[PDB]
């Protein structure tokens, strides 16, 4: 015997990547039962390869994914139900949540902020209309708060892979990608900007060279135009002086992983991949799709670093985010990469010995239990 609950999560398409990461760590390393319901069968596919479009109903990775239809389908509710950012909940399923000898929890999985007032919120009760009350999750970046995503090993994993040569050789080869000597990487995830081309100019007209990867999408069109190509395949390799660009084939999130732990600076998109970054230990620029989010964790995440790097990463980040002049802070910021990845392992480590966010969101369904019931804890 043991112990297993199970959870219901909505996901109406905040970052589908974030919710399918939280449903997989439930069922693999917690063991719990997890159906996930996305209204989006197409946006799932973008971050499940191997999904089924058109099923109802389907089996991945331990998780029940299932078709969130229109009109609902009446099911009887789960021990836990999540609503990931802000989506609302069918009527019939907020009717079985009720009918329930002992009513599900109900949650509300919010976006990650480093803001400081989230950890006065985060745990909050909200008593709802209909008699059952809702409470706010709140990850974030220091106590009180709900945590980060991070799978069990998961830096263990990371530092024997940035330890293995061949590991990542072999990996980016898989990629159709091979580094050359003396080459720095830096991976290109993010949206439109017009401060683009004049980046890739001082990538182009550096005394070190860079290979720029980048995929498919907007931004890659944008690229094509600055490199003046019609077309831009995967595989696709063009360099402008010290400049490379190559284009990526679609990764998978343990696949992408692997990209952002080969690479010396990642730009990288979206709340997922936000943290990815952070988990891999390096450079970082974040593209949010937002001032205070944004103001916030750069004063978190600099107040560790050298008064110079501070300065210089601020800039950037706020410039890149803003579409303005990018030329003044990259020339700084890159002369410091190398003391910046001594820092951006600091963090990884450091946040690394924090209790995750599935461990905690667990571990708050058994005190809800436990309270309840009146029990001792």
């Amino acid at each position: 015997f043991q112990h297993m609950a199970s959870w219901d999560i909505f996901c109406s398409v905040g970052d589908i990547g974030v919710t399918w990461r939280l449903a997989r760590q439930l069922a693999a390393e917690h063991g719990q039962a997890v159906r996930l319901w996305v209204d989006e069968p197409q946006a799932f596919a973008r971050i499940c390869p191997r999904a089924d479009p058109v099923a109802h109903v389907q089996c991945l990775d331990g998780v029940e994914v299932r078709a969130w239809g229109r009109p609902w389908a009446p099911v009887a509710a789960a021990d836990v139900v999540i609503e990931a950012f802000a989506c609302e909940l069918p009527e019939a399923h907020r009717q079985a949540m009720r009918e329930r000898k002992r009513p599900s929890l109900w949650l509300n999985l919010e976006y990650l902020s480093a803001e400081e007032w989230i950890g006065s919120c985060h745990a909050l009760p909200s008593l709802q209309a209909c008699g059952l009350s809702k409470y706010f999750f709140f990850p974030g970046f220091r106590e009180p708060s709900g945590g980060l995503l991070r799978e069990a090993g998961l830096l263990e994993r990371r530092r024997r892979f940035q330890a293995s040569v061949s590991a990542q050789d072999e990996f980016l080869a898989s990629l159709g990608v091979r580094r050359k000597v003396g080459e720095r990487l830096i991976s290109l995830f993010a949206y439109e900007n017009p401060a683009l081309p004049g980046w890739l100019e001082q990538l182009r007209d550096a005394r070190q060279p860079s290979l720029l990867l980048v995929p498919e999408g907007r931004v890659l069109a944008d690229v094509a135009d600055w490199l003046r190509v019609a077309t831009l395949a995967v595989g696709d390799v063009h360099v402008r002086d010290a400049l490379r660009v190559q284009v990526l084939p679609f990764m998978a999130q343990d696949d992408y992983d692997r990209l952002l732990w080969c690479c010396d600076l990642n730009a990288v998109r979206g709340e997922d991949s936000f943290v990815r970054a952070q988990w891999a230990g390096r450079p970082l620029l974040w593209h949010i799709y937002h001032l205070a989010k944004l103001e916030a964790f750069l004063e978190l995440y600099c107040a560790g670093l050298p008064a110079d790097l501070a300065e210089n990463l601020r800039t950037f980040w706020l410039a890149w985010n803003a579409g303005g002049g990018l030329a003044g802070a990259w020339e700084g910021l890159e002369r410091q990469l190398p003391e910046w990845r001594r820092e951006a392992q600091r963090w990884a480590d450091e946040q690394g010995m924090r209790p995750d966010l599935a461990a905690r969101l667990v571990q708050f369904y058994a005190d809800w239990l436990l309270e309840h019931h009146h029990h001792h804890h």
